[PDB]
């Protein structure tokens, strides 16, 4: 999967989580998002295409995915406890991080 | 302090950070914001007066301050490293988290 494919997985699964009727459904979507975030973290985005792979910008780009994964893991904790509303609310915290990385790098 | 007073501290100190130029000024304003956020987390906002402490809405209200405080800490670390502009950018990014809670509970 390329970066854009991973981003579609992230986008589609936020919607699945919003519509979910139990916490296990939230968990299944979060699990896919975790893999998509880690795959995306290996990519070089177009806006950084000609910069060095070791550049501060590339490390900052990659760091955004670690924080996103931390949010996914915290939502997974709640989902695995059957706490559907809380897990959905924890997943909504992802959106600002979608926005913030996009502001700088999309 | 009252929830509104804590919100005034958060609001006015964002502007202090935006207009500042040095690490000490940014750090001082972020420190005030952090304390105000921790105190705000203890309140019951007017729109949730009809709710119980373990309601999903109160869980979610408290969780937003946990999140905000974590990102204030990230901004403080940048300020402590002397990265004034990066710390100011992190402070501006807090607004998305402010807005997220407001969309539900303000
Ligand atoms: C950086 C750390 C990012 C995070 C976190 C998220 N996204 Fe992203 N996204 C990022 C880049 C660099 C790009 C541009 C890719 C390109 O090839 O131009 C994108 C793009 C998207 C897209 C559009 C995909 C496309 O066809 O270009 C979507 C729909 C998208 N991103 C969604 C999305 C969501 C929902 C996120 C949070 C859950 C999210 N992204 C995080 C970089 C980063
Ligand atoms: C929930 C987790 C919140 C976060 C994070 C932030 N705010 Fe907030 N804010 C919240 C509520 C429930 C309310 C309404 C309080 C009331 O009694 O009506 C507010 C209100 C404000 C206001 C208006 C103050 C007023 O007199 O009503 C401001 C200017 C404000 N909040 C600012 C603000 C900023 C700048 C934040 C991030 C740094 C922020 N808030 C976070 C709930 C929450
Ligand atoms: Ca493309
Ligand atoms: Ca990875
Ligand atoms: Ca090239
Ligand atoms: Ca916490
Ligand atoms: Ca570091
Ligand atoms: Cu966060």
């Amino acid at each position: 999967a390329d970066l854009e494919d991973n981003m579609e997985t992230l986008n589609d699964n936020l919607k699945v989580i919003e519509k979910a009727d139990n916490a296990a459904q939230v968990k299944d979507a979060l699990t896919k998002m975790r893999a998509a975030a880690l795959d995306a973290q290996k990519a070089t985005p177009p806006k950084l295409e000609d910069k060095s792979p070791d550049s501060p910008e590339m490390w900052h780009f990659r760091a955004g995915f670690d924080h996103l994964v931390g949010h996914i893991d915290d939502a997974l904790k709640l989902a695995n406890e059957g706490k559907v509303k809380e897990a959905q609310a924890a997943a909504e915290q992802l959106k600002c991080h979608c926005n913030h990385c996009h502001q700088h790098y999309r």
